[PDB]
């Protein structure tokens, strides 16, 4: 059975289980069940399923080289699908809440969930909470008897926490750290001294890479009972490397990809985000370019946004991206080679993840 | 050592652990650590600690009648305090997010967290997420070796989910169920046909009673390794009964308690909530009273709110509350008597919880 067919079939099964349980144990009525079905579909479906499918693909790689009864193969793949959906539902939680936090308009070509007329922010915040709860409901139901339950739950909650910490790093990335204070309204930085590679790397590591790469790779190992067979320090290092590249691509696309292809209007410049573009620009600009950037960044004024995009264009940041990408290729290939010492099979799964990420539509 | 002294000492210890771990494992800087310390204090401290202290008091009751080394008593009480703080931090998560959802102004005599000048909704939504994550970080750290870890985590996530489901029941309680639809803006009910005792009871059971009574009572049993010694069906029934009374008191206070004592301005009438007052009023009103209620409920117009408060006053709902309270006393005393068959000690702990709830400042 093709992996994507299995993954989509398991979504339907998990949805039916969750909704049936709301009826049998939580006293839900049919109209509220329908609302939640629609909310689940709208917030969880429509992406590429990169993260959830990585769990499945990692598991498939081990199945190809390990002796198992057919029923065991089916169990492992079903578990990989459920675990993959846990990650997709965790992402859905963060996207619902982030869109509210940021006042975003569109996501994946459609209005953000909170903007649906019959949702509103009042309901959407709580819908996002439900999405997160569903990750645990599905784990306890499907994995109750499994030897990996404890490790999987502990990993999951640490990754969730890291993501929340990363969201804090991201939301505060345009303020001066020494002025942070709940009592005092926060002005945007004027010096941009905290727009550095190391500070950018911290934001991305926590906000993106743990849930986007580390969690699917390690969950794939756990459902395969294979974690002891790899060097975990290498898994962490390769996840953090590929995850940073993924986010750099997203940062470039926010500025330069036409919104019809992006699925949204990117607002990183208006929001004063510490993006790869801003950090890299400030790492090559002359004093006059720095001053013009300071005079225009972080403002909704469309003429000021256009000045920033022109500064970026004239600064030939495409060349910096090419150099960055070439270095990532060197480093990822090196990490894949190291992974082969203890697990050639897992190394190939990572090679596949990297190729997918590298070839992701620019 | 007095129980409250121990509980407050454990807060300081847990806070230090969480913040130290953010520095050692999550790359946090000192200013963001200070923000989170202040956020923790502002959102988690200042209440009565009814819920967290119930874990401690349940554990103390078993210690008084069970043979243990002194070091074991200290471990159990420390565990009860940590578990109690998990509940307090879960509540803090829901209060942060609920205040945003509802546009609330004040909580416990101070501005709601999102209204602090240097917080804002963008940060506060995520701060609430962090509060929830901290409940799991503390459990995995302090309870890693404990036999009750699995049961406690599974209970906790089910209660969290129930609370989210109850929030959905509460937020939608003023709309007609058959019109719920994410695509269509939701009008307030005109018939109020869903303002019934059974529908009210469903809202309260899920939104309040699981986290306010069931979770502290059962967590106290788990940290005491005593759950097998009680009839759990009775624990559920007594939690749901006392929890409903707690919420009825809160509903009355929202309308009639001066805001200086309440700590906020109650807005249930303007928000069209399915409150005990509204349900009970509609259960005794004549046609003219129903019509005037319909003409004024659910509107910010202060003159319309005053009409509703006068309808409530003239309807002698104080007498309905007295009758409701007398029935709760009958039923809670009956459940405490039944609890004595298998656990006289736990029965006394419940009797203490009931007395505290019954005597809670009106
Ligand atoms: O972009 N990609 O191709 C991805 C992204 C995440 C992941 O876990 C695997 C592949
Ligand atoms: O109001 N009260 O006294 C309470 C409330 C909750 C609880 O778990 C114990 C006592
Ligand atoms: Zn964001
Ligand atoms: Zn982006
Ligand atoms: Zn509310
Ligand atoms: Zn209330």
């Amino acid at each position: 059975m093709a992996s994507m067919e299995r993954f989509l079939s398991v979504y339907d099964e998990v949805q039916a289980f969750l909704l049936d349980q709301l009826q049998s144990k939580y006293e839900i009525d049919p109209n509220r069940a329908r609302y939640l079905r629609i909310m689940m579909d709208t917030t969880c479906l429509g992406g590429k399923y990169f993260r959830g499918m990585t769990v499945v693909n990692v598991a498939e790689g081990f199945l190809a080289v390990t002796q198992h009864d057919e029923a065991t193969k089916e169990r492992i793949l079903h578990d990989a699908c459920v675990g993959g959906w846990m990650i997709e539902f965790l992402q859905a939680h963060y996207l619902v809440e982030d869109d509210i936090m940021d006042g975003s308009v569109m996501r994946r070509g459609k209005p953000c969930w909170y903007r649906f007329p019959g949702v509103t922010t009042q309901c959407a915040i709580n819908d996002g909470i439900i999405l997160k709860s569903w990750t645990q409901i599905m784990a306890w139901h499907y994995f109750a008897d499994r030897p990996f339950l404890k490790d999987l739950l502990c990993l999951f909650q640490k990754v969730d926490y890291a993501t929340a910490v990363g969201q804090m790093y991201d939301v505060t990335s345009m303020c001066d750290s020494n002025k942070l204070d709940p009592e005092v309204a926060q002005p945007m930085t004027t010096d941009f001294a905290e727009f550095t590679p190391a500070i950018y790397k911290r934001i991305v590591k926590y906000k993106t890479t743990f849930y986007t790469y580390l969690l699917p790779l390690v969950m794939g190992l756990l459902v395969s009972e294979a974690a002891a067979s790899v060097e975990m320090n290498l898994v962490e290092r390769v996840a953090h490397l590929i995850g940073e590249y993924f986010q750099v691509q997203d940062d470039v696309m926010d500025c330069f990809t036409p919104p019809e292809q992006l699925g949204k209007v990117g607002t990183d410049i208006e929001d004063a985000k510490c993006s790869w573009l801003a950090v890299t620009f400030l790492g090559k600009a002359n004093a006059a370019q720095v001053a013009e950037f300071k005079a225009n960044y972080g403002e909704k004024d469309p003429a000021k946004v256009a000045v920033v995009k022109r500064l970026y264009s004239k600064a030939n940041l495409q060349a910096d991206f090419a150099a960055y990408e070439a270095e990532v290729v060197r480093e990822v290939e090196s990490l894949i080679e190291q992974l082969k010492v203890k697990s050639p099979t897992f190394a190939e799964s990572v090679a596949v993840v990297w190729e997918k990420t590298h070839k992701r539509k620019k």
